[PDB]
C-alpha cells in the first residue's frame, strides 16, 4: 500500500522555475553563491539540506531522498559504485587499529575489499564461520569493533541471515549492525532498517538501476542508532575538517550519513554523477514491477529446473525444503531475490557446455538486468583458484549461478531446455 | 570586442533554485502548470517566453537566445536539424502555389529538398544562373514569390554571393531574402543580418556544434522585415491553430519566429531534443576560438597545397588570386570559412589514391567537424552520376574536398605530403 508511489515521486517536486515535471540532470562542477553569508554557511555546514555543492548535487539528491524513503529510512547518500557506498561507510565508522566482524558468506569483491584493502588500512575484518551466528557476532567483538556486516541473502549458498536476533543483539551490544541490502531490491523485498539495522547499503547497479546501465551505490542512514555510547569517537570528536565542530552535536540522529558526506564523500571524492544518478531514477521508476516480475521467474524456474533429467539439485531460498525456507517467509514474504543456483549432473563439463549453447541468456559476471544472466563459476570467476580451494570457497564444480531476468518465463523454459541437451 | 563573451553567457543566469553555474538539461516532456489561468494562457499564446512546454524547452531555449546573440539577431528557433530548419523556414512563409528563388549553388542536400521535396508540396522552386546576380533573382520574382534564398558560400565552387546588393534588391522588392550561414561559423565569420538578411538558417550540425556529436539546425529572426506587406498573407491571415488569433497584430517585429514556432514546429514536430542542445552549447563555448584556428589551418593549407607537385589547382576564395577575392574581404574579414577544394594532376585516378592513403584525415561526407575531413565527390557522393551530369553539377573528376580542422597544421601537411605519393 504506498512504495508504487514513493518510487515514482518522493524526493522531487517540480522546480519553481520549469516547472518540469521529469527530474533536471545538473551536469554541473559548481553552483553560484546566493552571498557571502550563505556561502559562509556553507562552508560551516549550518544550511545542510538548502545549498548545493560539489557534493550534494541536486540531481543526486532527488535519488538519495527517494531511495531512503523506499528502505523506510531517514537520509541517503550516492556512491560511485556499491564497493565504494561499503567502503565510505566502513570507513566512516571505523580508523586504523579498528577492526568489525563480518559474516563471510560475502560477494566476491566485498570479500576481498575487506581482506586486503581493509586490512592495509589497518582495519582488521575478524569473520564468523558460515553460521553466522549472533553468539559469533558477539564473540568477536571487542572494545575497538566498530560495525558488523552481513548481507540480506548471502554471497555463493544464498543463505539468509537471522536478520532479527542479529540486530537485537547488535543493538543490545552497540555495535551498528550493517547490512547489504542489495539482494532486497532497494527495501521493496525487505527493508533491514525495519528489523533493527543501524545503516543499510546498495550497489544500485544491480536491480535498483536495474538496466544494466549505470554504476552506482548508496548508504541509507536509519537515524535511529545512539553514536553517542562511547564505541563511536569517530562521529563524536571534534572535527578537524570543520574547524573542531562536533557532528553528533550539530546534527543529533543524522551524524552518521553527515559525516559520511561532508568528511568521507569530501576526501575521498566517490562522486555518483549526475546522468548516472538521473538514469537510476529510470530504473527505480518501475522498481517494484521488475522485482515482482523477478521473484515471479525466478520461482517458476527453480521448480522447472527441478523436474529436468539434466538437473542435479537447485538452489533456490524461496523452494519449499529449503534450509532457510522459514527465513525466507519470515524476512521476504516469501519472495528472496532472483538469484538463483544450480548443479548439473554431469558435471563442470557439462556446466561448460550449458554455458556455450546460451542464446538468448547472456554469459558475464553481473546480476540484477532486465535480462537474464548466467555464469559458472568454477571455469570462470573463480578459474585461478585450485579445486580444493574452489570448494573451500562454497563453489562446487557443477555449479551454474542464474539471475533471473524479466523474459517471458516459456522462452526462458525453451532456452534453457535446449541448452542444457 | 563581446562574441567572445556572448558564446559564454548569453541566454542563460544560473538557475534561481540551484544556482548552477552549468546549464541544466530538462529531459522532460511536460511541465506542471502553475494554475488553470496560467494554462489558459499558455494555450492561447498570452504569457508567450515565460511557460514551457513541449515546444519551447528550457535548455533548447538556451542555445536559440545565444545563437540569436552570436547573430545579432533578436531571437531563434531551433530544430532537429539544419534539413529541418530550412523545410520549417520556408514551410512558414509558403504554401502550395507559392515559389521561392535560389541560386543554384546549393550544399547537395539542400538541391534535393527544393527540387524534390517542396516542388512535391506545391512549393517551386526556381533557380537563378550560377552567377546568382541580383538582378536574376528580381527577373525571376513575382506576385507569389515568397523568399530569395542564397548560401554565405555556395556549393561546390565556394563562389560567395552579392550579399549587400542582393539584401538591398530584396528588401528594395518586399522579399525576405534567407541566407544559409552555415559555412558562417554562427555568426563568427559573418552576420548576413548585418547586411540586411532577413533570417538566417543553420546547419548547427556543423562548425557551431564542432564535435561532430550532435544533428541540429536553426532559424534566425531579425525581427526587423516588414510582414505587412501584402506579400505574406501566411504570416497575417487570421490564424486556424489559435481560434483566429493575427500573428502579425499580437506578436509585430517578431511574427515570423513566433509562426515558425507555435505553428509550424507545433504541427510537424522537427523538436530539438535537450541533451543536443545542450552538447551543442558545449561546442558553442568555444566557437570563436575554433574559427580561428579552422580558418588559420585553412590558409595555411591551401597555400601549402599549391607548392605541391602533384596538384594541378586550389580553390579557397581567402587564396589572394581568387575570382572572388574582394568578397572574401567584403564579407569575412578575409577568413572566408574552412573547406577548400583541390585537384590532383593525375586525376579521378590520384584523386582515389589519396584519399585510400589518408590515415589522420577521415574519409567521410560532412563539414566541419574539430577533425579534418576529405572526400572525392566524382567516386562517391556523386558516383551514380555519368561524367556528364557530374561536369554539369560543377563536379570535376579530380576534386577533393577538404574541411580544414585543427590538428597541428604540420602534422597535416606531414599527411597530405605522404598521401599525395
Ligand atoms: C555488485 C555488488 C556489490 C558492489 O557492487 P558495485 O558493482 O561496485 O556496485 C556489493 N554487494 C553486492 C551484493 C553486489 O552484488
Ligand atoms: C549540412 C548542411 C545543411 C543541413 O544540415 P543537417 O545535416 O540536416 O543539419 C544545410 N546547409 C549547409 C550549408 C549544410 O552544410
Amino acid at each position: 500500500m504506498r512504495f508504487e508511489t514513493l518510487q515514482l515521486h518522493a524526493g522531487y517536486e517540480p522546480e519553481p522555475t520549469t516547472l518540469s515535471r521529469q527530474v533536471p540532470i545538473y551536469p554541473t562542477t559548481s553552483y553560484v553563491f546566493k552571498s557571502p553569508e550563505h556561502a559562509a554557511n556553507l562552508f560551516a555546514l549550518k544550511e545542510f539540506g538548502n545549498i548545493y555543492s560539489r557534493i550534494m548535487n541536486p540531481t543526486v539528491d532527488v535519488l538519495e531522498k527517494r531511495l531512503a524513503a523506499l528502505e523506510g529510512g531517514k537520509a541517503a547518500l550516492a556512491t560511485a559504485s556499491g564497493h565504494a557506498a561499503q567502503f565510505l561507510a566502513l570507513t566512516t565508522l571505523a580508523q586504523a587499529g579498528d577492526n568489525i566482524v563480518s559474516t563471510p558468506n560475502l560477494y566476491g569483491g566485498t570479500f576481498n575489499q575487506f581482506k586486503v584493502t581493509l586490512k592495509r588500512l589497518g582495519i582488521e575484518v575478524r569473520f564468523t564461520s558460515r553460521e553466522e551466528r549472533p553468539e559469533e557476532f558477539l564473540a568477536l567483538t571487542d572494545e575497538k569493533t566498530r560495525a558488523w556486516w552481513v548481507e540480506s541473502i548471502g554471497n555463493p549458498a544464498l543463505n539468509i541471515p537471522d536478520l532479527e536476533a542479529l540486530a537485537q543483539a547488535a543493538r543490545e551490544k552497540g555495535v551498528a549492525l550493517i547490512v547489504d541490502n542489495t539482494f532486497g531490491m532497494g527495501g521493496y523485498l525487505l527493508r533491514p532498517l525495519a528489523w533493527g539495522a543501524a545503516l543499510v547499503t546498495h550497489s544500485l547497479t544491480k536491480w535498483v538501476g536495474g538496466h544494466g546501465a549505470v554504476i552506482a551505490g548508496a548508504i541509507v542512514d536509519g537515524g535511529n542508532f545512539p553514536w553517542e555510547g562511547g564505541r563511536y569517537p569517530l562521529l563524536t570528536e571534534p572535527q578537524p575538517g570543520y574547524h573542531g565542530l562536533r557532528l553528533t552535536e550539530a546534527f543529533g540522529e543524522l551524524a552518521f550519513i553527515v559525516k559520511a558526506r561532508v568528511d568521507g564523500l569530501r576526501d575521498q571524492g566517490q562522486a555518483l554523477g549526475p546522468f548516472e544518478a538521473w538514469v537510476v531514477l529510470l530504473g527505480m521508476e518501475t522498481l517494484s514491477l521488475r522485482a515482482e516480475r523477478h521473484v515471479e521467474n525466478t520461482l517458476h524456474l527453480a521448480h522447472w529446473l527441478l523436474e529436468q533429467p539434466q538437473v542435479a539439485w537447485v538452489n533456490y531460498p524461496g523452494l519449499p525444503h529449503h534450509p532457510h525456507h522459514d527465513r525466507a517467509q519470515k524476512y521476504f514474504k516469501g519472495k528472496p531475490g532472483a538469484v538463483l543456483t544450480f548443479g548439473l549432473k554431469g558435471g563442470y563439463e557439462a556446466a561448460k557446455r550449458f554455458i556455450s549453447r546460451l542464446k538468448l541468456i547472456s554469459h558475464l559476471a553481473n546480476v540484477g538486468d532486465t535480462r537474464t544472466l548466467a555464469i559458472h563459476p568454477a571455469s570462470t570467476t573463480h578459474s585461478q583458484l585450485s579445486p580444493e580451494e574452489q570448494a573451500q570457497a562454497g563453489v562446487s564444480p557443477e555449479m551454474v549461478r542464474l539471475s533471473v531476468g524479466l523474459e517471458h518465463v516459456e522462452d526462458l523454459k525453451a532456452e534453457l531446455k535446449e541448452a542444457l541437451a
